[PDB]
DNA sequence: TAGGGTCCTAGGACC
DNA sequence: GTCCTAGGACCC
């Protein structure tokens, strides 16, 4: 065998950072997200705002109809990154087996740990306490014998808490667990699963793997495994970024190539700057563009290409503009880069 | 009805 | 098989 996996997850991460750096926001409803006038969405919200129904990914117009006094912040990504680096350094104090999934969360493999008398529970507890002491931010944690159960667990005693799932507890936990709580089972999948009478891990246990493989491919094997507590994925501390993208949704749809070209001229220096931080010679594997139309269809056009080049992105966007727009208006323009393999 | 990404699928090209 | 490209589901 049994591993001890901890998933650490910061509470209301972006919003928690803003309230720490401005205590005036502590008890009023706030949210990081673009304005209604920019057609933006909520990145996240504090608990005063969540009380009204405000959620990550909600259109900002909907947020404000639910919570008219919502205070809207633009977001300070360097401040989030600074806090992320700090908590990761704190993780390193306890193990090198750290797989971060995002700025604010990480899997830890504490199986071969010596710290708190081998206790994963006490280790998770003083990570959360150390985070609070050194950053004035709170985290929740989940402790389980595999990654996905640890992740489900870190959500269950949020904010500022934790939850532990022992292998003895695993079967009762699974029996009623809704499928939609498994990472990677989203709305489309959960609706497909519901349309055949499958709601929970107990429901999936009672059905045949061969059928699940037909109907969901490799995904159906994942569902079958997870519904049994089976998650052999190792905590991997060696993953690297593979792409970088820069895209923008305009406050109004554009209808003229000249407007599209202007957008790209402003997007391109931001893409070069971010690429250079990680590859100073701008050498890349592919580059490409993205248009999202008014019928919310999205198209991408990307090709092998050795080195970030503005004119070829303009050229490609022009081809895409002409060949695939079919007269509809355009809400989004994006530039994209696929990085070399090593 | 964002912007930052990952992983998977699938057809044709190419070997 | 494996590369190329396009698109979709999903996560934070
Ligand atoms: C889900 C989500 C998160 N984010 C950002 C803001 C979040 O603070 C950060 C981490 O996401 P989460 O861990 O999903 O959410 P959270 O920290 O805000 O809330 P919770 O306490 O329930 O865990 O990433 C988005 O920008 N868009 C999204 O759709
Ligand atoms: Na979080």
């Amino acid at each position: 065998g049994s591993r001890k996996i901890i998933h650490v997850d910061m509470d209301c991460f972006f919003a928690a950072v803003e309230m720490r750096d401005n205590p005036a926001l502590r008890d009023i409803p706030i949210a990081i997200g673009g304005s209604r006038e920019r057609r933006g969405v909520i990145s996240t919200a504090n608990y005063p705002a969540r009380k009204f129904g405000v959620r990550s990914a909600m259109p900002t117009g909907m947020a404000l109809k639910l919570c008219p006094h919502l205070t809207l912040l633009p977001g300070r990504f360097d401040a989030y990154k600074e806090a992320s680096n700090h908590i990761r350094e704190i993780f390193s104090r306890y193990t090198s087996r750290i797989e971060p999934l995002s700025l604010d969360e990480a899997y830890l493999d504490v199986t071969d740990s010596v710290h708190c008398h081998g206790s994963a529970t006490l280790i998770a507890q003083e990570i959360r306490q150390t985070i609070f002491n050194e950053l004035q931010l709170t985290a929740s944690a989940g402790v389980a014998p595999v990654k996905f159960l640890a992740k489900i667990a870190s959500d269950m005693n949020k904010p500022n808490g934790q939850f532990v799932i022992t292998p003895a507890e695993v079967p009762a936990f699974l029996q009623t667990l809704p499928l939609a709580k498994i990472p990677g089972v989203g709305k489309v999948s959960a609706a497909k699963l519901e349309a055949m009478g499958l709601r929970t891990c107990g429901d999936v246990q009672k059905c045949d793997l061969v059928m699940l493989l037909k109907r969901f491919g490799k995904f159906g094997r994942i569902l079958w495994e997870r519904s049994q507590g089976i998650d052999e994925r190792d905590v991997n501390s060696e993953r690297l970024r593979k792409s970088v993208g820069v895209e923008r949704t305009m406050a109004e749809d554009i209808h003229h190539w000249s407007e599209c070209e202007a957008i790209i001229e402003r997007l391109y220096p931001e893409l070069e700057r971010r690429l250079a931080k990680v590859k100073p010679d701008l050498l890349i594997a592919r580059q490409g563009v993205k248009l999202k139309f008014d019928d919310f269809q999205q198209t991408t056009q990307e090709h092998v290409w050795p080195r970030l080049n503005k004119a070829d992105l303009i050229a490609t966007a022009r081809k895409t503009w002409d060949e695939r727009r079919g007269g509809r208006g355009v809400r989004l323009v994006g530039l994209h880069v696929t990085l070399l393999d090593p």
